[PDB]
């Protein structure tokens, strides 16, 4: 037929019928702006950015909310939706309040990410704090030295007290990481260009630092014998050590970046060389030439240049200063030589200028320490004239001004006031500024000033196939600059080598800027960090460091101190990529109205931000239509339209569940999960995909992390369903706790020590044996949690086979369901997937509180789910249920035939009478053609579950496809747990207890001691062990504790409650140093059984386990079920020993009893909760 | 659609409306035997190779020429099928000759 063939921007597509056309062209990839879309919920047809134009149809059509039809057109950027999308935006953007990005980052010339390696090193993560700097320059170390940091002025700590010391703390990250393991970024394959790049300041060093990272093969031409540029010849080496500029330069070359030293251009090389020879040329000369005196007898021997000068002094030469050194000017070089001089062994050095202390361009810290140091400043004076004898200058004549109107600049102007005045000297040098030359390279075209004229935002000059950047463009200025203007250039000339040249252009954030002081007056106040300074003694007569770096705890305490300006949901809003990709302009009004909110939701969990929000309604659309708590709602109209919860109370008095769907459904960031981590930034996270490690549903995550640390949790939308709950999104934040175990600790003298891993491996196989030894067989219980996945599961069996016990048990399977006993397999005879074609739904227990996912599940499907009534707590009514069954006429012969004891239950129900609501419920189960059953391990007894199992039984509803018993599990790997023989009941290990039979007990992830009487029979133990997490209540009492992993950290499987077996990946690296897996195969290996990796593990589960088998080869990213891949359980007849199923009569039942919990982690969940 | 599904062999399979179950089949990677069976062309019921058997009707359905619904059990190995494979393929091996 065609399968519906479609043709869409003139493309011609194949789809399916049925669906909408923003879905198909999402399936062939086509970009159709959306806000309010969503493909699990109904349309809503709100923001409108979805509009396309469909042929025959006169008016636009929503690709949201309409069906793909066969032979249609379709066109999506046509002018006419172009400019209504364009419209939509701005209408938007009219009301938006925010910061997109935060004002120290934007005050940054090269946009570097200071909130995120702030944060990132808030979080012990240097690392990656070095991962985020990198990718805006190659030498983090030299520029933190040296920056003058014009981001620390725009940060918002201002307005409490000193800001953040940014530049200390990428200093101190780029040193930690230069003196650890040195990071190399990697690079794309070849492309074969080359690209030859002029100079290696900071300027031509980034340019080919990012073209190498681009796969292209560059060359650095070089004048001078050592790399640096003026950081290198221009900056002392008191203020910024060359071996740092060398080692980092050393790293760059690691890259595969030859320079070439000793080779001017236009003097030893042609320009036209490196035209002919190269696919590209970058020039990045900077500004060498030292500005004269502009005096009468500036040309007389003793008066030398500020850059020349500082040349000399790092090339090691001999100069000749004499006793008194006059420096005329005031920027940078003029303090940098004056400083230099005073450490040369001049003994007085005066600095001359003609403008205010508080109008110098330099810095005043500088200036400050130059005062400390001891050059002499001489004030509001200006050149005149030099005298000097016999071709020798010694003295320099200058007229005195005075003080006048500021300038444009900002800064007073200089009057003269007619006053002479002469001043001694044995030196005089000129440190008024710099100047652009081009030297003899020919064929350029080169301004008023010398600076090389290139097209703007292009970096192209007259010339092709020649780029220029740094200060031959600009002129002097500060080294970040540079870093910038390279970057960009380098860019721009990746883009040109590909066949299509783009310019660079600036892109538009949100701002704000109304906040002040007051709106800071909740903030607590912390001094700044002070920065160690040698004393003046020393500084004077020495060329050392006169500061020292940041130490690993001064950092954490300045890191720790930022206000999190920017926005934590920019790297995945998508009203700002809307607002990029189609040029729209984010500056504001002042007559428009943007209503600013006062609000107060301190929710432990959830955020609201109404100002973000664009009354999208997916919230509230989710909220209600899936989860059904219905905690949020609109109020009012029009402009008045709000998203608030229930009757405008708090979100923690309403009908609350925390189950973060609003959170992830959300488009910007007016909806926001709270944070995991210790300090919580915005950053473009790692993700890894594993399964939740709480509930027997099983739903699928995503695991957010960045290093050593998990930030967040998102639902997984292409395998699943994506939905979540509150443990599954909210739960793994034990990864990151610091009272997490480190390593083994065993008991002496009633104290625990420290111990290795093979002292403890040694110590425990010892102790056991000791035990089998002195008391014999079946001595020994293990009692394991069912949170382990199946290869730890399967090893803890083997280690109970070989210490020769038969005690293998858990305290929350607890001796399973009882379905075992009745069809042979204690297991779901149905799926999950089986719940969407089921005509009927019968719930048993605490299905929507326990397991929610699964009512999620349950309410999208929209079958009749039929709850069991409450007050029915006895089991005398399930027996009136199976009267009222027998009354609607079943086949006797059939359940004769394939069960035992049908007549003994037949004749026990002779005499039961029955009630009208049973009786309404049995027939509703009757006339069911497909009824599920759905029952809640948590709160249903073992002996409602057999008699619900009869009466699937005794109808023939079950064993046969979309008919069954659907069992959820109470942990995650409880099926897993109950399939490797985990099933003694806990009775048995009390009375063994209590009996003196059994002496001593491994534990393995459980808290069974937290209760007082499992306490009491615990400390009546002779030798016991504990695998825990936490310094539990059971972990105190023990004899040895080892530590364990958390579920980010682990390999795996889990065997759902419906038999799927699903891989679990490892986020982040073991931080005790070694997986349970390993522990346990060490310990294996000591008893004699030997084990490789978790292949091997799997393939003896395969050859051991019953129903594991093909487990080897089974590739768990797919569907993979346990009996013999299948949905449906005993389709050819029941896995008992006569292949019938066993009918038991059942005696009277009281009320249930609530079970308690034993797992480690969910009671740490439960307790955790209480803290917020 | 909001999901066309069904059950065949013990299994649950996602497919296409309009379709044929031998097409899902190998679609899924479940082996029916076909001889006079193309997807280009119209079905033909010679053979009598691809019968299976579905849940709600007495006799045997050809999966070469059924149109896929919803919620529909389907076994491909039952006893039934297997002999009357065996009598066709018996039956043909009777007079063919090389
Ligand atoms: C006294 C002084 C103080 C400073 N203080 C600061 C400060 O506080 N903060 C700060 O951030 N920066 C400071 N700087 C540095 C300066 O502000 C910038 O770092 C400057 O922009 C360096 O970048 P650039 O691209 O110009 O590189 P350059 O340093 O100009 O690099 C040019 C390179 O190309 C080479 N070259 C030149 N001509 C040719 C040719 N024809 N062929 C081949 N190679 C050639 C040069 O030898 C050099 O190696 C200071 C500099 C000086 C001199
Ligand atoms: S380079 Fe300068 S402006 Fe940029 S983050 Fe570092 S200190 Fe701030
Ligand atoms: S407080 Fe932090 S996020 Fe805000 S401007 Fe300062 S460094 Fe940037
Ligand atoms: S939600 Fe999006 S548009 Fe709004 S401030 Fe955050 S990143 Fe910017
Ligand atoms: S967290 Fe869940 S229950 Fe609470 S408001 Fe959001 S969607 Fe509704
Ligand atoms: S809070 Fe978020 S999801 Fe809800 S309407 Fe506003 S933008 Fe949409
Ligand atoms: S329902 Fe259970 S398995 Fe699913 S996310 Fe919640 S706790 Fe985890
Ligand atoms: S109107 Fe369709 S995505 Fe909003
Ligand atoms: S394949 Fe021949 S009858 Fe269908």
């Amino acid at each position: 037929m065609s399968k519906i063939s479609i043709n869409i921007n003139g493309r011609e597509l194949v789809v399916s019928a049925g669906q909408t056309i923003l879905q198909a062209a999402a399936e062939h990839g086509i970009e159709i702006p959306h806000l309010c879309h969503d493909e699990r919920i109904q349309p809503y047809g709100a923001c409108g950015l979805c509009v396309v134009e469909v042929e025959g149809s006169p008016k636009l059509v929503r690709s949201c909310a309409t069906s793909v039809q066969n032979g249609q057109v379709i066109r999506t950027d046509t002018s006419r939706t172009v400019v209504a999308r364009k419209t939509a935006l701005q209408l938007l953007a009219s009301d938006h309040r925010g910061d997109c990005r935060p004002p120290c980052m934007l005050a940054c010339p090269a946009q570097t990410d200071c909130q995120g390696y702030v944060g990132l090193i808030a979080n012990g993560q240097y690392e990656e704090a070095l991962k985020l700097i990198k990718d805006k320059m190659p030498i983090p170390a030299s520029i933190g030295k040296i920056c003058p940091h014009p981001c620390e002025t725009a940060c918002r700590r201002e307005l409490v007290e000193e800001p953040i010391s940014i530049a200390q703390l990428k200093s101190f990250v780029a040193e930690v990481d230069l003196n650890g393991n040195q990071y190399q970024p990697p690079m794309k394959p070849a492309t074969g260009k080359k690209v030859a790049v002029v100079g290696a300041g900071p300027a031509g060093l980034t340019a080919a630092y990012f073209l190498a990272r681009d796969g292209h093969k560059v060359v650095i031409y070089e004048a001078m014998p050592h790399p640096g540029g003026m950081l290198r010849y221009g900056i002392p080496q008191y203020r910024l050590d060359k071996a740092l500029l060398d080692a980092e330069v050393a790293l760059m070359t690691k890259m595969g970046i030859e320079i070439i030293y000793n080779t001017k251009i236009g003097d030893d090389v042609s320009l036209d060389y490196l035209h002919d020879n190269y696919d590209a040329v970058f020039l990045g000369i900077g500004s060498w030439q030292s500005q004269g005196l502009r005096c009468k007898g500036e040309d007389m021997e003793g008066v030398l240049g500020g850059i020349d000068f500082l040349r000399e002094v790092t090339m090691n030469s001999n100069i000749t200063l004499g006793g008194k050194v006059l420096v005329v000017g005031g920027g940078n070089t003029a303090m940098d030589v004056a400083r230099t001089s005073k450490r040369l062994g001049a003994e007085e050095v005066t600095i001359i200028y003609r403008r205010t202390i508080d109008e110098m361009p330099a810095e005043k810290i500088e200036i400050h320490e130059a005062q400390e140091e001891g050059v002499k400043f001489q004030l509001l004076v200006a050149p005149v004239e030099v005298l000097g004898e016999n071709g020798h200058a010694k003295a320099l004549k200058c007229e005195i001004m005075r003080l006048g109107e500021p300038d444009a600049s900002g800064r007073r102007k200089p009057e003269p006031t007619g006053e002479t005045v002469v001043y001694e000297a044995d030196r005089i040098i000129a440190a008024i500024g710099q100047k652009t030359v081009i030297g003899n390279i020919k064929d350029i075209a080169t301004d008023k000033s010398g600076n090389i004229i290139v097209n703007g935002g292009a970096f192209t000059t007259n010339r092709d196939k020649v780029f220029a950047g740094g200060d031959a463009v600009t002129g002097p200025k500060i080294a970040i600059d540079a870093i910038a203007q390279g970057k960009n250039a380098a860019q721009v000339i990746d883009s040109y080598l590909n066949g299509c040249l783009v310019p660079h252009a600036d892109s538009q954030y949100f701002t704000q800027k109304d906040i002040t002081a007051a709106d800071l007056a909740d903030r607590a106040k912390a001094p700044r960090v002070s920065l160690t300074v040698e004393d003046a003694e020393v500084r004077n007569k020495s060329f050392m460091q006169v500061a020292k770096t940041f130490t690993e705890e001064e950092a954490l305490r300045e890191s720790k101190r930022c206000l999190e300006c920017g926005c934590r949901d920019y790297f995945e809003c998508q009203l700002i990529k809307y607002i990029q990709d189609y040029d729209v302009s984010t500056e504001k009004d002042s007559q428009v109205e943007c209503h600013k909110t006062t609000e107060f939701d301190n929710h432990p969990f959830i955020e609201r931000n109404p100002d973000k929000c664009v009354l999208c309604g997916l919230c509230v659309r989710v909220c209600d239509e899936v989860v059904g708590a219905t905690a949020i709602g609109l109020v009012g109209r029009g402009f008045d339209s709000v998203i608030m919860p229930e009757f405008k109370l708090p979100l923690s008095e309403t009908a609350c569940i925390s189950c973060g769907q609003c959170v992830d459904v959300c488009p910007t960031g007016a909806c926001m999960e709270k944070q995991v981590s210790y300090k919580q930034i915005p950053a473009n996270m790692d993700s890894m995909a594993s399964v939740c490690g709480y509930c027997g549903v099983g739903c699928n995550v995503n695991i957010e992390y960045k290093g050593d640390v998990v930030f967040r949790v998102t639902p997984d939308r292409v395998n699943d369903d994506g939905w979540l709950c509150q443990r599954g999104k909210f739960g793994l934040g034990h990864a990151n706790d610091k009272a997490r175990l480190t390593a083994p600790v065993i008991k002496r003298n009633g104290q625990f020590v420290k111990v290795d891993w093979n002292e403890a491996n040694l110590e425990v196989v010892k102790r056991l044996q000791a035990v089998v030894a002195a008391y014999g067989k079946d001595s020994i219980g293990v009692v394991v949690s069912p949170r382990l996945t199946n290869e730890e599961l399967f090893l803890a069996g083997k280690l109970a086979d070989a210490v020769n016990t038969t005690i293998k048990t858990s305290y929350s399977v607890d001796g399973g369901s009882g379905l075992g006993s009745v069809l042979g397999y204690d297991a779901s005879t149905n799926s999950f997937a089986e719940l969407d074609n089921s005509d009927f739904v019968l719930t048993l227990g605490k299905v929507k509180e326990n397991h929610p996912v699964l009512d999620f599940k349950i309410r999208l499907s929209g079958v009749c789910s039929v709850a069991w009534p409450q007050s029915l707590a006895n089991t005398a009514d399930m027996k009136v249920f199976l009267k009222a069954l027998l009354n609607l006429g079943v086949d006797e012969n059939k359940v004769a035939e394939k069960t035992e004891g049908f007549a003994e239950l037949k004749a026990s129900l002779a005499d039961v009478k029955v009630s009208e609501e049973i009786q309404a419920l049995a027939q509703k189960y009757a006339k069911a053609a497909k009824p599920l059953i759905v029952i809640d391990e948590d709160t249903v007894s073992a002996e409602a579950v057999k008699l619900m199992a009869y009466a699937a039984v005794i109808t023939g509803k079950i064993g046969a496809a979309y008919r069954g018993i659907i069992l959820v599990r109470t942990k995650n790997n409880t099926q897993g747990a109950v399939d490797m023989g985990f099933v003694m009941p806990v009775s048995a290990v009390a009375q063994g207890i209590e009996s003196g039979k059994i002496k001593a007990l491994v534990v393995i992830g459980e808290d069974p001691a937290a209760y007082p009487q499992e306490s009491a029979l615990l400390q009546k133990l002779s030798f016991l062990v504990v695998y825990d997490m936490f310094m539990t209540k059971t972990a105190t009492a023990a004899d040895m504790v080892v530590p364990l992993v958390s579920s980010a950290e682990v390999n795996g499987t889990y065997t759902r409650s419906d038999r799927r077996i699903q891989a679990v990946r490892a986020a982040i690296q073991p931080k005790t140093g070694k997986a349970t897996l390993q522990i346990l195969i060490e310990t294996l290996k000591s008893l004699g059984i030997k084990y490789d990796t978790i292949a091997d593990v799997r393939a003896a589960i395969a050859s051991e386990v019953s129903n594991y088998a093909g487990m080897d080869a089974a590739d768990f990213g797919t569907t993979v079920y346990w009996p013999n891949n299948k949905n449906v359980l005993y389709t050819d007849g029941f896995a008992t020993e006569g292949q019938k199923a066993i009918l038991a009569a059942v005696g009277d039942v009281p009320v249930f009893v609530e079970k308690k919990k034993y797992d480690s982690v969910e009671m740490n969940f439960v307790n955790g909760r209480q803290s917020l």
